[PDB]
């Protein structure tokens, strides 16, 4: 649309320095039209302070604001008690607390499967060791958020449960066959798609899907599989681009442009202002030649915020 061209900042989710929205940060959000922020421990002191922080963010960012947080018993606990209704209700209570402070996005449920006992990558944070158990409690977690007006985001697609890292600088790999993936890693996401408004992708290489690129940078995975095979029309967000294995293998801006091209709607551009600025600069070169594609990405983000408005 002529009157409202897509800006590079509207495709990024950034982090903030502290518990208060300082003037320079406000000026910066407004300057670039940043539409999404993720909050962490460094931003959280009390419910009163957090409510003040999210109200300020909503005032600066406007009606499309996506205000996310990363993170009450464990997923393993709930998985084990195995009362689906309990899982839903605990997530419903968590979502009500988030809603009262002005947060409209939570990064759960984990749909990773803790399948390999001798390789607990996820551990406590998964609901179980098979797809069936993860699917059942994942459904409950999604519904508890959704019914309370908070967008949940399933992670980490296509499944972090059983990855192998050759070194701390190498991308983790999964070398299982497609049929194995279908029965395991992929099953909970596939089963839960119509209830999943957002999905966060994993910096993991799946040999059976795309032997050359991590999922977050893979057109075969984000577009071929998620969009085309599965018909997924929700938000795809990349995992944090500041994680070491990516950082050691790609430039920040290059990686973010590649994620958007591959099929992400939203890039998590976490880190100090200088790295955020470098990401903006790269996306600023991509956006003008890809206006229809980025319009579609922005509308997914906007549809999410309309459904789950931040204003407390």
């Amino acid at each position: 649309s002529r009157l409202d061209p897509v800006r590079p900042g509207q495709l990024l989710m950034i982090d903030l320095p502290g518990p208060e929205l300082d003037k320079d940060t406000a000026a910066y959000l407004r300057e670039h039209g940043i539409g999404a922020v993720c909050l962490f421990g460094k931003n959280v002191e009390s419910a009163e302070q957090l409510r003040r922080l999210c109200a300020d963010l909503r005032e600066v960012m406007g009606e499309h604001a996506l205000i996310a947080i990363d993170h009450a018993p464990s997923a393993m606990s709930l998985g084990a008690a195995d009362d689906q209704q309990l899982t839903e209700d605990v997530n419903a209570a968590l979502a009500r607390q988030l809603r009262s402070v002005g947060i409209n996005w939570n990064f759960t449920p984990v749909l990773d499967i803790n399948v390999n006992p001798a390789n607990p990558v996820i551990g406590d944070r998964a609901y179980g060791s098979d797809a069936a158990r993860v699917t059942r409690h994942g459904r409950a977690a999604l519904a508890g958020h959704t019914r309370e007006g908070v967008a949940p985001c399933a992670k980490h697609f296509p499944g972090h449960g059983d990855t192998h890292q050759d070194s701390h600088l190498a991308l983790p790999r999964v070398s299982k066959s497609r049929a194995e993936l279908d029965a395991g890693e992929l099953a909970p996401f596939r089963a839960l798609l119509p209830e999943t408004p957002a999905i966060m992708t994993a910096h993991i290489v799946y040999d059976a899907l795309d032997a050359e690129h991590p999922a977050t940078l893979s057109p075969r995975i984000l577009t071929g599989l998620l969009r085309e095979e599965w018909g997924y029309d929700g938000v795809i967000v990349t995992d944090s681009m500041g994680m070491q294995a990516i950082d050691a293998n790609y430039g920040r801006g290059e990686a973010a442009v590649r994620a958007l091209r591959a099929g992400a709607d939203l890039v998590m551009a976490l880190g100090r202002r200088e790295v955020q600025q470098a990401t903006l600069a790269a996306v600023a070169e991509y956006v003008p030649e890809n206006q229809a594609a980025v319009a579609t990405k922005r509308e997914r983000l906007r549809a999410l915020a309309r459904r789950f408005p931040a204003q407390a």
